[PDB]
């Protein structure tokens, strides 16, 4: 037993039709790994786990990405001196399909370039009824997200207060509905928040 690691080399969010690798590694010399998703089309993947030096690993390829592939992934593994047997559940990893709707309008109210120690904040508008927006800082494993405020005149937005401008960078923003929590919108245009 003992839960293995489940991550995705490029990243969690996958653009429409692209592909991601969901690698399963573990020191515990297994021989078979099993991959499992949720959402609509609940499915399981049976791949023979190799042993690329020391630690045992498996490499699943989520091909032409689609609405069905996106959901909550979990990895398992074992040895076939006993077939059925499965390791303890592995860490949940949500595979997202970016690119599927009109791009939101990300911007910084105080300004993309703000003096340090001066609280910065970025909002996401759009004319469509997105129930929530997401903010990618590109890189980090777990990102942020918040439901949106009703139509103010014609728009739908969500404010992501970042706070005292410290070591800025570049954010992106997506939108989604209460129904399909894994099917996002097309990524909004990149923005460089500067800190002089």
């Amino acid at each position: 037993h003992r839960k293995p690691s489940l991550l995705a080399h490029p990243g969690r969010l996958v653009k429409s039709e692209e592909t991601v690798i969901l690698q399963c590694w573990s020191d515990v010399r297994f021989e078979h790994f099993l991959l499992h998703r949720e959402g609509k089309f609940k499915d399981t993947l049976h791949l023979i786990g190799e042993h690329h030096d020391g630690v045992s690993k498996a490499n699943f390829s989520i091909g032409p990405m689609m609405q069905d592939l996106a959901g909550t992934y979990r990895c398992y593994g074992s040895v076939t001196h006993s077939p059925y047997q499965l390791s303890a559940p592995s860490d949940p990893l949500d595979i997202v399909i970016t690119g599927l709707y009109e791009k939101p309008s990300l911007s910084a109210q105080p300004g993309p370039t703000v003096l340090a120690g001066e609280s910065v904040t970025l909002s996401c508008s759009s004319r469509s009824s997105y129930d929530m927006y997401h903010l990618s800082r590109e890189g980090e494993a777990h990102e942020c997200r918040f439901s949106a405020g009703p139509k103010v005149n014609g728009t739908f937005q969500a404010d992501f207060p970042l706070g005292p401008a410290t070591h800025g960078g570049t954010y992106r923003c997506f939108g989604s509905f209460r129904d399909s929590p894994y099917e996002w919108s097309n990524s909004s245009d990149p923005l460089l928040v500067s800190v002089i």
